[PDB]
């Protein structure tokens, strides 16, 4: 009860965080393209994830820990380094949404 609104919170702050020029970061993670739509994603990536899946998790109580909860964001941004070019906007956005996820998770569990 406890855990599932800390899991929303830190969630929700990776989500909504915009950097300094105003852009929300998270926009281009929320969902996956298809397989049809980008099927070199699906042929390189072992483990797909999405926000929108990390959602999913979270509302049908799959995640025990904010353990849990941080592998499933820390594979989503490792697979956006995989399959995205080193210093693209994407592979570079995904580091920063790592140290958000920290920081939110730092923040409102302690
Ligand atoms: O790398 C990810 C997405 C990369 N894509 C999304 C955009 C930019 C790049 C290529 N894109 C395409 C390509 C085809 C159709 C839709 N989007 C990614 C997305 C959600 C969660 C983890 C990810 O690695
Ligand atoms: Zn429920």
């Amino acid at each position: 009860p406890k855990l599932t609104k800390q899991m929303n919170a830190i969630i929700d702050t990776v989500i909504n965080y915009k950097d300094s020029s105003g852009r929300q970061l998270s926009e281009v993670f929320i969902q996956l393209p298809s397989r049809k739509e980008l099927p070199e994603y699906y042929e390189l990536i072992r483990k797909p994830v999405d926000f929108k899946k990390i959602k999913e998790r979270i509302r049908n109580h799959k995640y025990r820990s904010l353990g849990d909860l941080e592998k499933d964001v820390m594979l989503l941004c490792h697979n956006a380094q995989t399959f995205n070019l080193e210093g693209s906007q994407i592979y570079e956005d995904s580091i920063v949404l790592q140290s958000v996820f920290k920081s939110a998770r730092q923040k409102i569990a302690k």
